[PDB]
């Protein structure tokens, strides 16, 4: 019966690339946990287990930001969805592929906007296989965009052994969906292109001046940093993604005289104050830009530069702008980093990373403080398995505040079966608080230190043993 | 203020090709801006007093010719009215705009309805320059999510105006310009195993299948001229199915897409793609097609196309009563390229059908969302209108060429409030309702109805005539819109259906 | 399995007093319908077949009105929770007692029962699981705990209940009560809306009663008389929406105002209300000479409106509203469409008293009157003939619009096989509807009645009041032709007289 | 603008009863200083939004008076989530301030609250301001009856939107003023059939029912002289059931509760009624009673009382180990009249049940609503700061509270103890950490990182160590066995 179903959506969602699945001990219980312990012991799925449903739910994003594929998340209470409900808006706004496994029961007397569907089974052969099948790749598709082009977290519900297709392909396959939607841009207006949250990559703009937020892909290498905004006056603005992140950005997209065009990878676009003039998945360009305006912008760009380096130098103390120089100072090609959505991803912009060769995740999606440490978690464990899978597992540096990792403390309560990253390194930048970091990370087990700003590169050199926090004052 | 509002928000749907706009009076701005519009030829208003029935009519205003159509609200039991209209919407892909004049703090002193149905549902700010790009992009992003301008899927959207000309971009421009999207999506299909394909609403068009067995529903357009008659699909043996659109008609139909052990390929226009198998082997939006499918296997499914069409025709011809299922094929046989056809959603769009129409050269048309008795009179209005609205457009001098519905009696009755129209409002030119009287667990226990009497209530010219005059009636024009009445007999109905059953 | 489900479910629906259940054909649904058929064989339950539904939702909300019960509107199909959308915001706003069984903000409680499981093991436990879930439903739209009747949605995807015919979870209805001191020597009028209690300590207070609120007292002061008064106080019972007058005092800032209400939603207008309770503690009597400006401006009030009547040429929908409250006795139940009907009647000035007065005031919509006077005529008449009392039915009277007759025309499809009401009698004051807001028209009302085969006969205003007294021909439909251009006139000839 | 719009709510929640506002951190931030400068209100600041709202929680339990969560995020109201399904289904008066704008949303929980309202968007309006005092004060007034229950006696969570002085009324008076409701629906029910009450959360209080055995969960305000221990009731067959609010505790109660052969009487404050008995027979607000209890009944009823609690007592005094129950009992014994006992909501409110602690002239809170482990730590420091908070008005030694919870609850919950050194500190809260290891969590280290006072005991120093204060929030750490709690809970129901 309710066992049997447990056991072909199991097989099908690992049919479509579920690798991991996150799972909450339930005032019940979780709907079909014994499949999913049996596919864990098999080596098929990797299981996770938490106390604390909210950073569940975070712990999902990172495993999902961290390689690029779907994940689950098994419900069990009736605290549950209102504790994954900041995780289910987080997938929503960055277009992460969450599934939200639970169950109620129809026997029994009895996210919304959100989520991209929800999809319940039908209570409970051959036939009744293909009815759970097909449902479990409706699930996936619309959780992974497959045909929109438009991923985020879905609601799946199994109310509370036979064969799939051969060669352990998806019951239902859709091919991969390319969204295309061209647009006219004539680059001799002085133009600059403004990189955001998902954004796309194109080598026809590689050349113009770039202002990249730190998790945007960068086509090119001309880059423009965001404080000489105030000192150009760009014609025209070529926005990728949805940028938030800084004030004169923000300025510039809401200037009536500028026209905006706006580049995305799905069929969601934002605008600043209603000043978008078009929209497009990619632009097909006539013309150059004015070497004048090329110039200047390098010219403004290097006097940006320099003016943080000064003052950064003229700073005595050690800020969290300084933690940032040094951990962007710090990384290397094959790196993957996590930032914290308040001022880490700030900080980072500010002092210049240059993010190529660089795996950077952050949940820009409400750019919360909530979930940082579960994600960084998780997005370094399916980093991690994506490398397994093909020497030394990569670094996962993170970044993140004080108050950020206090507040997701609880991301540290792991039992010693659960899966744990062997090369995570947290930086914590201790910026009215009073916590003690230092005894947070050993009342959960935790290796950590403090250490000055100087000896943050050497120190993320060595390899150490397994997850780590390392604390800058 | 809000008179601000509501010109610049009209003047954004005229760039975006908003040409039919139906209005409920009640209590308001709004409507004053829509008034000048009208008045200017820039928009067609449309009066209706019944919210549900002017829903019915911007659905046909949508489908007629394919531009996205507003229903302007200005009153309470507003948006209820208009639930059936926006689930048809939403089912059946149409770009209906809902606008909404909302009053927050009098509901507040009493003391997104819709939901699920709808793609977006935006409140606009309550009411220099920046209020105008705020007001004019939240519009192009109304008209793109009804439009499906960016998702390709095409639907209803709530608009709300809450209530206590700054220009436009140059040349005429919408604010926010959208390009055409494609969404692909091909999947790999080896025509050489023997294959059908069964076409539902909303499939679009595949030159390299215009060879295959097409089992088309009316409102489908062809690809081809291979049809299979519904009927002869229990009589073959299809190794695969290639499924375009998404298809509910027929019995056969379903028997076959729940075949457990028969491949399905569902291609569509757009994202969703329909739940009829659980054996989909995969969904895509166009086929990518090796080899050709075996002579013998083309033959075989035309002749036994072939073989249907006359046990339909034999059967017709030896049963001693008119049925709806006559009446039906009379009128296919009365239609001519350039027609439009509106078809009711129970009976006569299955009667059609069966009766075997060939439907290259004519617009049909269906409310195949719901399949509800609600609002196909003040459809087949809207269609006409915009069909015609359409060809006035072409500047060739020819009369407008013919909209032709056929919808039972039920309907007709149900729906009858649909020809009340002010005298001031558009009315169809070459618009004939054809109606098909036949009369119709516990509700089962029936009508009564005097259908020439109804129609002399709205003053709409009326006439009953047998089944075989109606050829003859439609050839000849008539007033802009009238109905034809053709008396029809329900209980012989399972015995004519046996017989063709029987027959095969 | 179900089979006993739907049983013992209509068996509590019964016991809960349903008398009447509206039903639709529809593409799926059989046992349900089984069940409620078994209980119309045997006259424990009326069942009533719509086609339309949305007329059947406001059919149902009549067969509420009419006698206070509540119903059930059994929905079928994939259009009908969007079809009984206006019907259940209409029940929402008007509180009645409207049982949807297979929405969200609008309904008072969405009760799932479980889906049957086949085990006659536990049938004595899982029965009382069924009775209680339905006592929960009828109890959430009657208002028994909460005071605040309305919609509910009860969704079903013979052993007993209590002896004699008790329902299983019983609760008594309940007293809701939050007293208010309130000074009577402060000048007091008291403005009574839909929805209004009784109040005796405020009978001989000046009051301007909306036809549906039931009167306390014997001192009625004319809507129209309002403006040509200063009070320093107002007590406001019910849910007023009828009056512009009345909505500018109720907004007045300078003048207290007292909510007064039998349930616990209060209304405001212009957040103007300094206090709300359910009755008033009162010190105090009305100064004799407020009661005297207050009967002196309704003397004018109402004289300018009679006055002017008769010096119009033309007949009016305020003549025939008129002529409708002039031919009114002790006993009948009028039924009023929500928009010029119980706007005229007021002005007209109806005494109400031993009149039931019905009206779909809660979003005042032009849908359902005809429904909705059908099915108050039908459970009214109902409820009269379980008395057992020799008389026949007494009358019900609907005034209606042209308008709103056409846009619910198609309530009068009623099959042979159905309760059709024995003294209905549907006035329509045919208006004809600027091209927008006039909305003009032609429809041959004659035609539209022959269409369903309901007596119909266009009369002038003078004949209304005979061709009302005469015996019940079952159902009728009367038609008075008025005049639009000439009202604009008549109502500023009735302010200059006032 | 938005300024003074801000500024009328907050003094219309203050003229409503409003005393603390818990604020995640724009113009109603401000309107809420210069309340707190002025001594007003009492404003508490927190960084997580979860912890946020079971901190009001505990501050509107603490004393029954109305608290708002005054948010400015997006993140924001989902992470209000848990808190308020508790506060529904407890019935807390929690009013959800959220002040955001639609037009930046556009351009990237309903079924839980009593009322969504949103606030008209600020207009200058200079000659309208009177108009715009009336419709924002009205509107408060409006959230304030629907969150404390002053017209439906159903008090729960509001939500509360303000979108993106003008004086109220003479003498400090709310804009519309709701006197008390009551809500009145009596029920004739017969002593001298053999009655149980089994009285839940959110009892009411009925004289007429004292003499009758009571099972009373440890937050049902008591009315009675005649308890009957949980553990007593499979040991009894009652022909009567008195169900008094909304019992959730013990397993014993369901059973009986659903027994098909037992009339339930469902009595409660509010309009709601518990559905745990199928076989409810009738509901109401109190009971007119004829007759009284047979003698043979209530004999049998305090036997079974005195068995029970002498197989409790014995068996702990007997176990060669420390557990929980231990801990629960302890912590029973040291209670006094005036204090405040908080409970984490699985096992100290059970285990304190059959410790068979004595409630009266205690306040006894605990989140019941839905039972989850989320919050319990703010929820007492609210609950202790607004108890305090409610003796100085009474102008009288602060009063104890004290606060039993597990480790696991402790842990989950320990960045509730993250409070700024400018926020309101509770002068005398204790919270007695029940450590039978559920994780290998250090719970020394986890004060020590939020500087908070912190010791280990053993049970029998908790007596004494309770009445030595020390700093205005401490933690008593008692380790406890969980391996032997089996063989503990057999010897106790063996000896019954």
């Amino acid at each position: 019966p309710s066992t049997t179903q447990a056991r072909v959506v199991v097989d099908e969602l690992i049919r479509g690339g579920v690798r991991d699945v996150v799972l909450c001990p339930g005032s019940r219980n979780a709907p079909l946990a014994f499949a999913l312990q049996d596919a864990d012991r098999s080596g098929r799925i990797r299981l996770h287990v938490r106390i604390d449903e909210r950073t569940a739910g975070y712990l999902a994003i990172g495993l999902a930001i961290g390689a690029g594929a779907p994940v689950c998340v098994a419900m069990t209470s009736g605290t549950a969805v209102a504790n994954l409900g900041p995780a289910v808006v987080e997938a929503n706004y960055a277009r992460v592929p969450l599934i939200v496994l639970s169950a109620n029961r129809p026997y029994e007397l009895l996210f919304g906007t959100q989520v991209r569907a929800s999809i319940s089974l039908g209570l409970a052969t051959s036939a009744l296989n293909a009815t759970w099948r097909s449902a479990t790749c409706r699930v996936l598709a619309a959780a992974t965009g497959a045909r929109t082009a438009n991923a985020g977290p879905v609601h799946f519900d199994i109310p509370l052994t036979p064969p799939g297709r051969p060669a352990g392909k998806p019951w239902t396959y859709t091919p991969p969906v390319t969204f295309d939607q061209p647009l006219d841009i004539d680059l001799s207006v002085d133009t600059v292109v403004i990189s955001g949250h998902g954004a796309g990559v194109h080598p026809n703009l590689a050349a113009l001046p770039t202002v990249a937020e730190p998790t945007a892909p960068r086509s090119g290498d001309n880059p423009l940093h965001p404080l000489a905004l105030p000192l150009l006056r760009p014609q025209q603005v070529i926005m990728l993604g949805r940028p938030t992140l800084h004030r004169p950005v923000s300025v510039l997209l809401a200037d009536a005289e500028v026209p905006v065009f706006a580049l995305t990878t799905g069929p969601r676009w934002p605008d600043v104050s209603g000043n978008s003039q078009a929209t497009g998945t990619r632009a097909v360009t006539t013309g150059a830009p004015r070497p004048a305006w090329l110039d200047r912008c390098a010219a403004m760009n290097r006097h940006a530069i320099a003016a943080v380096r000064e003052q950064l130098a003229a700073h005595p103390l050690t800020t969290g702008l300084h933690v940032a120089a040094a951990v962007s100072h710090a990384l290397r090609p094959g790196d993957q980093l996590v930032l914290g959505a308040s001022n880490p991803v700030r900080d980072v912009a500010l002092a210049g990373l240059d993010t190529r060769g660089i795996r950077v995740r952050s949940n820009r999606g409400v750019a919360g403080i909530d979930g940082t440490v579960s994600t960084a978690i998780g997005a370094a464990l399916a980093y991690e398995g994506a490398h397994e899978r093909t020497d030394s597992p990569p670094r996962t540096i993170a970044l993140i505040g004080d108050l950020t990792f206090v507040h997701d403390s609880s991301g540290l309560l792991i039992g010693p079966t659960e899966p744990i990253p062997r090369s995570l390194t947290i930086v914590v930048s201790n910026d009215p608080h009073d916590v003690d970091v230092g005894a947070l990370c050993r009342a959960y087990h935790v290796e950590s230190r403090q250490i000055e700003v100087d000896e943050l590169g050497p120190t993320l050199d060595q390899p150490g043993a397994g997850m780590r926090v390392l604390e800058v004052k």
